[PDB]
C-alpha cells in the first residue's frame, strides 16, 4: 500500500507542472520519494518532477510502486483543494487512488501504466553554463520578452547572463552580472528558445522560488525550479531553435 | 410611507439571492420586518427571504405594504453600492422606490404587484433530518461534487451527514459526523439533487454563515442560510430527483 | 540627450491616460517638465498631460526636445513594469527611446514627430463653475449613472454640484453641496455629456486623487485630474451634447 500526506500547495503545484505538458503520466513512489517524468506531444519539452520523501508530512510505502494517473482529472480536483489543506493520497490496490482533504474523499480510477506513453529517458546533457537566480525575476524577464517576440536568446559569459528578444522596431535585454546572481560559473553559452514554452513553465513558479539554469550552445536548456518552500524539484527541458 | 436603512451588504446579498431565481418579485414590508418569496420559472426551486426589523439600522413603516420590484434593476444598481455603504429605501407613494447611498439617490418605478406572478405558498414540509453546519464548508462540498457529477446524494443517519457524487470513473464523498457538525439530530434521510441549483444557492453564502439543512427521503430539501452577520434568513428549497 | 527617472506608477498612469485617446503622440521634454496633448479620432475628447520636472526623481535634459512615440507599444511594455519599479527614460539621438527598469532595458524606435497628427491647440475656455472633489467619488458617480443612461447632465449653482442621469423608468442623481466639496465657487452652469467618455477618463483615477471640474453651459467640460500622489496633471476635455 501507498499512504502519503502532503500540503495542498505541493500537490497543486506539481500537478499543474505536469499537466502543462501531458494529460496522463506515470507516477513512481520510490523509497527516496515521488518521481515523474514526461515529454509533451510535440516532443519540444520535457518535465521531471522529484519530491523527496522528507518533503512529505507522512510517506509510508510498502514496496516501490508505479501508478498511471489521469492528470487532467487530478488537476481538476486539485482546484477544489486549498493550498493550506493537508492532502492524503492512498493506493491500497492497483486500480484506485484515494485523495483525502478536509472532509472530502475523492476516488479516481488509475490507468494501466503500460497504456501510457513509454517512460522517457533523461538526457545526459553536458552544459558549460550554470546560472542560479530567483524564479520570479526570471518569470518577469520572460514576460517582458513575450511582449517583443516569440523567441528569445539566452546568453552567458564571464560578464553575466542575458535574455534578449528582438522585434521589427523594438528589442529588450534582461541582464544580470555575476554579483547580481545567486550563483554563476561564468560559462560561455548561447542558445535560442520559444517564449511560449518558457512562459508556460513559469506559471508554477514565483518570487522566492529558486531557479538553476543549465545552458549550452544550440543545446536544450535545463530549467531546474525548486518550488513550494523548496519541497519540490521541477525541471523543464526545452529543445533549442537555431541561434545565429 | 416606508423608510428603512440597512447596510449595503444586506441589500446586495438579499437582492442577489432573489434575482438568482426571478427577475421580478413582491417585497412585503411587515411590522416584523421584510419578507419576500418566489419560485423560479422551471418550478424547481423556491427562495424565501426574511429580514427581521431588528436587522435594519432604521425600520419605519406606517402600514404594512407590498411593492412590486424589478429585481434585475435593483441588482444592477446594487453593484454600484459598497458593502460598507448604508442604504436608505423610501416608498412615499406606490409607484416609486428611492434608493439612497453615499451622495446618490436612485429612483425606480415600482411594478404593480398584481402583474407579478401569484404569491407562492410555503410548503409545510415534514422532514426527519436536521443538520447545522458552516455554509462555507457546504459550499466547498458542492464545489467538489460539481467537478464529478451534475447530481448529488444527500444522506443522513446516526453516523452523520454525507454528500456523494459519482461519475463514470471517479467519485467523491463529503462526510461529517455528529461531533463535527454544529447541531445534528441523527435523522435518517436520503435524497438526490441537482448540483447546478445547489451551486447557485451557495453564491450568496460563505465561511462564517450558518446553514441549517432540513432533509427527508425523496422530498425537497430546505437550505436555511443565515447571512450578513446573521441579519438575513435566506431559505432555498430544491425539488428532488429520483434517489435509488 | 534626455535622461529622466520616474516611478513606474507615474509612467504607467500617464501612458494609460494618453493611449485612451490616441495610439501615437508627441512628447515634449521641456525645461519645466514633460508635456503632451492629443485629441481622439472622433474629435470628441482631448487629453493634456503635464509632469513638472520636480515630479521626477531625476530630470536631465540638454535642450528642449520633442519626440514621437508609439503609445500602444509603450503601454504594452508598461504592463511589464511594476508600480514600485523606478524607470529611466533615455533618448541619446532622435530615433531610439531606451526604457530601463529592474534588470531590463527596452529599446523602441521613435516616430518622426511630423508623421504624427498636427499638435492641437489648447482651447481658451471661459467657464463660470469650478468644482473640486475626490476623483474616486466622481468615478463612483459616473459608474452609477452608467447603469441608467449613456448621457449625464452636469449641473452647478449656489446649492452645489449635481450629476444626473435619466432612463425610461429610472433615474439617478449625485449631489454634493458646497460644504461637502473640497472647493466650490457656486457658479451657475449646466451641460450634458457622454457617459462612455467620462467612464474611460476615470480609469486612470481613484480615491485620493484630486479632480477639479471647470463647467459652463453647452460648453466642453474640463476635468483636471491630479494623479500619482499629485505628481501628474492629466486634463481631459469633453465636447458637450445638447442640454435642454
Amino acid at each position: 500500500m501507498i499512504d502519503v500526506i502532503m500540503t495542498g500547495e505541493l500537490l497543486k503545484t506539481v500537478t499543474r507542472a505536469i499537466v502543462a505538458l501531458v494529460s496522463e503520466a506515470r507516477i513512481h513512489f520510490l523509497e527516496k520519494g515521488l518521481h515523474s517524468r514526461a515529454v509533451d506531444p510535440a516532443n519540444v519539452a520535457m518535465v521531471i518532477v522529484d519530491i523527496p520523501k522528507d518533503s512529505f508530512e507522512v510517506y509510508n510505502i510498502d514496496e516501490e510502486k508505479t501508478i498511471g494517473v489521469d492528470m487532467d482529472r487530478i488537476f481538476d480536483i486539485s482546484k477544489s483543494i486549498s493550498t493550506k489543506d493537508l492532502v492524503e493520497l492512498i493506493v491500497e490496490d492497483e486500480s484506485t487512488l484515494k485523495v483525502k482533504f478536509g472532509s472530502v474523499e475523492y476516488k479516481v480510477a488509475l490507468i494501466d501504466p503500460s497504456a501510457i506513453r513509454k517512460e522517457p529517458r533523461i538526457p545526459e546533457l553536458e552544459l558549460p553554463a550554470k546560472i542560479v537566480m530567483d524564479a520570479g525575476e526570471f518569470k518577469k524577464a520572460i514576460a517582458a520578452a513575450d511582449k517583443i517576440s516569440d523567441q528569445v536568446i539566452f546568453r552567458s559569459d564571464k560578464e553575466g547572463f542575458r535574455i534578449e528578444a528582438k522585434g521589427d522596431v523594438d528589442s529588450i535585454v534582461f541582464h544580470m552580472t555575476e554579483t547580481e546572481l545567486i550563483e554563476f560559473n561564468g560559462g560561455e553559452a548561447r542558445s535560442m528558445f520559444s517564449v511560449d514554452y518558457l512562459k508556460e513553465f513559469c506559471k508554477v513558479a514565483g518570487s522566492g522560488d529558486l531557479l538553476t539554469i543549465h545552458l549550452g550552445t544550440n543545446y536544450p536548456v535545463r530549467l531546474v525550479f525548486e518550488l513550494v518552500g523548496g519541497r519540490a524539484k521541477v525541471e523543464y527541458i526545452l529543445a533549442p531553435r537555431i541561434e545565429s
